[PDB]
């Protein structure tokens, strides 16, 4: 029952891929990402769509930095995530995809964006920036590394 | 303690603060000894730490989380868009508001605190063993906040 939060992760970034609103949720894996934690709003929060699109809405307290999931909780929202200095980012590509990006060269962690610009949905995971997903797509990249 | 009560409130006031003058409508229920675990169970589930970030996030106008009542139970938001009773007093005119009945519906049927802010003015008011206290100070929702919750 992994697939409920999966239910939940789609139902937030359909809502906000249409309406062009950024998102940066960070899901832990084995790599403890606690120093990234500590940085951010404290929610122990758990997950539904409902949650995630509030905290993700435009010109709110919250929507700016990272989620980061850890269990089965929002552990926190506006976290501070490393910035990748990585040459290699096509530029077109804002904050959002450097924190996602930066977090991956640290971390065995998955980062999903949702970009502020385009409402461009995007995964990074092992340094890989995988940008343009549809919803197929990024439900199956999740499940595959979350079961 | 009170050092993480005296935490509480600050989220609170902090919340209330930027609602206020914003003219942003919202209803937060506080549990102390009547349990509310039937409205509770009306709500979508948080079960979320009391921060004003988190509380001003949920309240923001046409939101999935806006509309009903937060309802706070052991240092936590347990729910949002909870069903709370709408009072049917003698006493209540029509022209009350949706979150004014409901802050007085729950003070009827449990020793719970609520704030309510005004959509329509930014004006906050607490009901509190079937009273109303209307158009508040923060220095009087403080000061009535830190009597009953510490």
């Amino acid at each position: 029952e992994d697939e409920k939060m999966i239910l939940s992760f789609d139902k937030a970034i359909q809502y906000m891929s249409k309406r062009k609103i950024g998102a940066l949720i960070t899901i832990e894996r084995h790599t403890g990402l606690d120093e990234y934690i500590e940085t951010g709003i404290a929610l122990d929060a758990d997950i539904t769509g409902e949650l995630l699109i509030n905290i993700f809405i435009p010109n709110t307290p919250l929507h700016d930095g990272a989620v980061i999931v850890k269990e089965g909780k929002i552990a926190v929202a506006s976290a501070y995530l490393p910035l990748s200095e990585s040459m290699l980012i096509p530029k077109e590509f804002g904050t959002r995809h450097r924190a996602a990006v930066g977090i991956s060269e640290v971390s065995d962690a998955i980062t999903i964006v949702v970009s502020e610009e385009t409402g461009d949905v995007s995964i990074t995971l092992d340094n890989e920036l995988m940008a343009g997903l549809s919803q197929q797509e990024y439900l199956a990249i999740l499940r595959r590394e979350l079961i």
